[PDB]
């Protein structure tokens, strides 16, 4: 019932008690295990009032033994009020500090982000006064401008209002607020970024005019209050882009290629004491290989890996050349150079996962535990020659979180 993980690089070991205060359930039973399911029927998220106090409970002691007054009578009477408001409301609020930690703790206890490190220095933007789509329009934007700081990028996040009823939810269904389109082509190829190939239609569909090339930053779609969606274009000047240079191979610019500095994932929901925030966008700085490995090489994404062996001019015949090993790590190698040239932030694989460690060691001993998938930490790229290949971990789920959730073109009652 105290749990213990090994590092096999080091022999250093770890005594998990924290995967005792999980609530969640993983996918996994005593006879299988479903740690490389993406999606698990988990992992996804309608709450009744019965449910709810429980929930509210059970964080606000949380909360209450972080800011060292456990039990006191500001807790009991914090207790008794959101008790009282959701008799009265079936529902409650919570407060501006209730918020921020919550938010704070969902990425805590994301277990698949090997970014957690920075977890507590988060910037937390209250937006449930918001209304109207043009209301999330200006919310995102001063985000987008609040978290790019001119390259010096800062982790942030917005959230706008609760769900209620379930009818009447705020929705961004971008699936990061900055994304380039992708293109079907009249022959079957596709040009920009085949994995947003729908939404980029979607967007037409509601009246986008798409400049139609490769790397278009996509308009925001914005649903208020559960109405229909509205477009909104980013100023440029708001979008912050890296064009990608080799420091050795000059060659390397004719490729043309660019990515945007701010990762902000906005499809994701933040659940926090029973209460469901379906629209809040949340942005750190990239590790890179997200870009140089997954979005440029991807079979189903950019897919560069082509184009990149031809002008190192590779032994592309046979599949143990390694051919495309080697214009992996280059265009890595162009990814981190490009961002370091310009100043925007970004952190090399290898600093990443050495930082996760550091940042593990802190959760066993000041928490206990530090709930971690591994299928997800370990890089897409040189695995075994980071520290986090040799690092056991056990993956639970802890509340406050981040959750999945359907698209919205998939559940909205349309008019
Ligand atoms: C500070 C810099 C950050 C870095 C370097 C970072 C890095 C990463 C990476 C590489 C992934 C894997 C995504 C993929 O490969 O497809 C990930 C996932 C994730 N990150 Fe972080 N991230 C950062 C900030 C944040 C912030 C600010 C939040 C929330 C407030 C967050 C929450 C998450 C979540 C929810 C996931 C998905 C995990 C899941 O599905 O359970 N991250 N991160
Ligand atoms: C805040 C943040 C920072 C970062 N460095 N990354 C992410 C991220 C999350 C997801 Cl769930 C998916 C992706 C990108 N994939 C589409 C390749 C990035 C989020
Ligand atoms: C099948 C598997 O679960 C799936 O491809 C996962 C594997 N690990 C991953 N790890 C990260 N960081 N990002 C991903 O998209 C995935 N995809
Ligand atoms: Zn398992």
């Amino acid at each position: 019932r105290f749990l213990k993980v090994k590092n096999w690089e080091t022999d250093v070991v770890l005594t998990d008690t924290l995967h005792l205060k999980s609530t969640l359930e993983t996918g996994c039973t005593e006879h299988i295990c479903m740690g490389s399911i993406m999606l698990p029927s988990q992992h996804t998220r309608v709450a009744t009032k019965d449910q709810l106090f429980p929930l509210a409970k059970e964080f606000l002691d949380q909360y209450y033994s972080s800011i060292k007054r456990f039990g006191s009578k500001a807790h009991m009477d914090r207790l008794e009020e959101v008790n009282k408001e959701i008799e009265s409301t079936s529902t409650y609020q919570l407060k501006d500090t209730e918020l921020i930690y919550g938010a704070k703790h969902a990425w805590r206890n994301a277990s698949r982000c090997v970014g957690r490190i920075q977890w507590s220095k988060l910037q937390v933007f209250d937006a449930r006064d918001c209304t109207t789509a043009h209301g999330m329009f200006n919310y995102i934007c001063n985000h987008v401008k609040y978290a790019t700081n001119k390259g010096n990028l800062r982790s942030a996040i917005t959230i706008f209002p609760q769900r209620t009823d379930g009818k009447h939810d705020f929705r961004v269904w971008n699936s990061q607020l900055i994304r380039y389109a992708g293109y079907k082509q009249p022959d079957g190829s596709t040009l920009g970024d085949p994995a947003n190939v729908q939404f980029t239609e979607i967007c037409i569909q509601q009246g986008w005019k798409a400049p139609r090339g490769r790397f278009d930053v996509l308009p925001l779609l914005l649903q208020a209050n559960g109405n229909d969606p509205e477009l909104f274009q980013i100023p440029p000047e708001l979008v912050l882009e890296v064009p990608i240079r080799h420091p050795k191979f000059d060659w390397f610019k004719d490729l043309g290629l660019k990515w945007y500095g701010l990762p902000a994932v906005s499809n994701m929901l933040l659940e926090i004491g029973g209460l469901e925030f379906s629209a809040c966008p949340f942005s750190g700085w990239y590790m890179g290989t997200e870009i140089g490995v997954r979005d440029y090489c991807d079979n189903s994404r950019y897919n560069i890996l082509e184009e990149v062996a031809k002008k190192m001019d590779l032994d592309m015949r046979k599949t143990s050349s390694l051919w495309k090993d080697q214009a992996l790590v280059e265009i890595n190698i162009a990814v981190l150079y490009s961002f370091q040239s310009d100043k925007v932030t970004i952190v090399d694989h290898h600093s990443a996962t050495e930082s996760f460690i550091k940042h593990m060691e802190n959760e066993y001993r000041c928490r206990g535990g530090c709930p971690a998938d591994w299928v997800w930490i370990v890089p897409p790229m040189s695995g075994s020659i980071t520290p986090v290949f040799h690092q056991e971990m056990l993956n639970y789920r802890l509340t406050p979180s981040f959750e999945y959730q359907p698209d919205p073109w998939n559940t909205h009652v349309w008019k």
